[PDB]
């Protein structure tokens, strides 16, 4: 199974990518988790990504193309995968389109930006894994501390205020458009779509999306 998340920044996506790695077994493919990677490991990727990232543009079509290409063709991608952050632009679906890979689900998360701004406030990350927390919402079982690690919770770069209003403007400029890209797409029998309330509390988002995939 492959599956394709859409929507903004902080919609929830990389929550929800979770469950469906645990209950399908299929990995999640994170652009914006392997970016960061790049930039922990202080390989050339991350070199050139962590300004970029830390600005909150879009790193380089060509660039991140490649980083998928490479990511899916190991082993554990064999079965299926879970596309979360990617594709990010028209070019970037024409890619995978002209590479022939084509996915089996679509699933938009429909958030409004007011609330998108209010929510990522309260984003916490284990930075070494990635992990993902909100300090109301989906808290820690320690305040402050990962459930695995123990060791304490960060606030990401690009999580500051202005930048999230300037990722949001750009999310509706390049990347809302693949909304009307994969509903063509799945009108021509390539993909199954769906829509989900991102809004509700995150049990229900996920058994919103356990109900679809089935
Ligand atoms: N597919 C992509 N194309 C271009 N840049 C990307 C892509 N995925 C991640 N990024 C970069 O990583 C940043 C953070 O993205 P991401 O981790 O997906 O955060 P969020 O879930 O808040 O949108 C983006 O603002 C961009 O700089
Ligand atoms: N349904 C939800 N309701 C409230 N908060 C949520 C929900 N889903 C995720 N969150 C929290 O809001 C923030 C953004 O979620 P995240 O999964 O990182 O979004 P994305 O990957 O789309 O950027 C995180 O701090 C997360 O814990």
């Amino acid at each position: 199974m492959r599956i394709i998340l859409l929507g903004a920044p902080g919609a929830g996506k990389g929550t929800q990518a979770q469950f469906i790695m645990e209950k399908y077994g299929i990995p999640q493919i994170s652009t914006g988790d392997m970016l960061r990677a790049a930039v922990k490991s202080g390989s050339e990727l991350g070199k050139q990504a962590k300004d970029i990232m830390d600005a909150g543009k879009l790193v380089t079509d060509e660039l991140v193309i490649a980083l998928v290409k490479e990511r899916i063709a190991q082993e554990d991608c064999r079965n299926g995968f879970l596309l979360d952050g990617f594709p990010r632009t028209i070019p970037q679906a024409d890619a995978m389109k002209e590479a022939g890979i084509n996915v089996d689900y679509v699933l938009e998360f429909d958030v409004p930006d007011e609330l998108i701004v209010d929510r990522i406030v309260g984003r916490r990350v284990h930075a070494p894994s990635g992990r993902v927390y909100h300090v109301k919402f989906n808290p820690p079982k320690v305040e402050g501390k990962d459930d695995v690690t123990g060791e304490e919770l960060t606030t990401r770069k690009d999580d500051q205020e202005e930048t999230v209003r300037k990722r949001l403007v750009e999310y509706h400029q390049m990347t809302a458009p693949l909304i009307g890209y994969y509903s063509k797409e799945a009108e021509a029998g390539n993909t199954k779509y769906a829509k989900v309330d991102g809004t509700k509390p995150v049990a229900e988002v996920r058994a919103d999306l356990e109900k679809i995939l089935g």
